[PDB]
């Protein structure tokens, strides 16, 4: 009970900060997330047995590609984590606990291609959930382990508790769906600025979830240059494995997964900072001032794209 997990000072620091980067060394990223969670949700939220299996079983289910990956995982809920810390009085207990579990799990089983490339190729997951496939497939893994015997991390909420739980994961989860988030977002917009925003009315609750979850998914444009760089590099190396295998189906790819247009990258990546990126981390913003940092951020890594461009790097 008493047991704290306590970071090397440098990382005690740093983790505090939207632009922290969890580091190299994979086997400290358990004991980031559990320090994560005793600090954003309390040192008994969670069984430690239990909490530690999980947290393993949930790694296991992660695979070995270039970006969707355990990594990934944890670097999410480190965003999630620091939006959740700099907005102290805003979240129920229920949505601490849950949304960095939600984080932690929101890509389970990726293998590294998009909804689109399940449909053309006919996977069975695609016949199982029509739309949000593999954000329907994230949520049913994350079952099955909180399934496992041992695994049950809520065990000591009530039926209800329990059920309120599971049902922001389910929303938190299906929301990493990026087709979803461009209307989430315009209604978000529409409401903060007609005034309409309530924070008591659940359906606007699971709206501001929503945009949380995909500034978390997308939090690699909120680093510093290098790590926002070396990422994007993890990011197109799974779109152009995708777009080689559209090849495979005799469809030619949109040219960001095709690895012939390369330098068709640094354009590519302005089109998403302003079409996806910056109006995200603007409405983000403006319902919760205390994210600025990710704007900022993003911002900054916007210029230093149009910087590439420019030919200056
Ligand atoms: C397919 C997953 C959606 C996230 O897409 C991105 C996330 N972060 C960056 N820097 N670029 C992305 O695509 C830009 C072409
Ligand atoms: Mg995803
Ligand atoms: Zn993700």
């Amino acid at each position: 009970g008493l047991m704290q997990f306590t970071l090397p000072v440098r990382l005690c620091k740093e983790i505090e900060l939207f632009h922290f980067d969890i580091g190299p060394f994979e086997n400290m990223w358990p004991g980031i997330f559990v320090y994560m969670v005793h600090r954003s949700c309390g040192t008994s939220c969670f069984e430690l047995e239990k909490l530690c299996r999980f947290i393993m079983s949930v790694k296991k289910n992660y695979r070995r590609v270039p970006y969707h990956n355990w990594k990934h995982a944890v670097t999410v809920a480190h965003c999630m984590y620091a939006i959740l810390q700099n907005n102290h009085t805003l979240f129920t207990d229920l949505e601490r606990k849950g949304l960095l579990i939600a984080c932690l799990c929101h890509d389970l089983d990726h293998r590294g291609f998009s909804n689109s490339y399940l449909q053309k190729f006919d996977h069975p997951l695609a016949a199982l959930y029509s739309t949000s496939t593999m954000e329907q497939h994230h949520f049913s893994q994350t079952v099955s382990i909180l399934q496992l015997e041992g695994h049950n991390i809520f065990s000591t909420l009530s039926s209800s508790e329990y059920e309120q739980v599971l049902e922001i994961i389910r929303k938190a989860i299906i929301a990493t769906d990026l087709a979803l988030y461009f209307g989430n977002r315009k209604q978000l917009e529409e409401m903060y600025q007609t005034g309409s925003l309530n924070l008591n009315n659940q359906s606007h609750r699971d709206r501001v979830i929503g945009l949380m979850m995909t500034a978390c998914d997308l939090c690699s444009v909120t680093k510093l240059w290098p790590v926002t760089k070396l990422t994007a590099n993890d990011i197109y190396a799974e779109f152009w494995a995708e777009g080689d295998e559209m090849k495979k189906l005799g469809i030619q790819p949109i040219p960001m997964m095709d690895r012939d247009k390369k330098d068709e990258v640094p354009q590519g990546q302005l089109g998403f900072y302003n079409a996806v990126a910056i109006p995200c981390y603007t409405t983000l913003t403006q319902i919760l001032p205390p994210t600025e940092p990710l704007l900022k951020a993003c911002r900054d890594n916007l210029s230093q794209w149009e910087k590439v461009i420019r030919g200056e790097e």
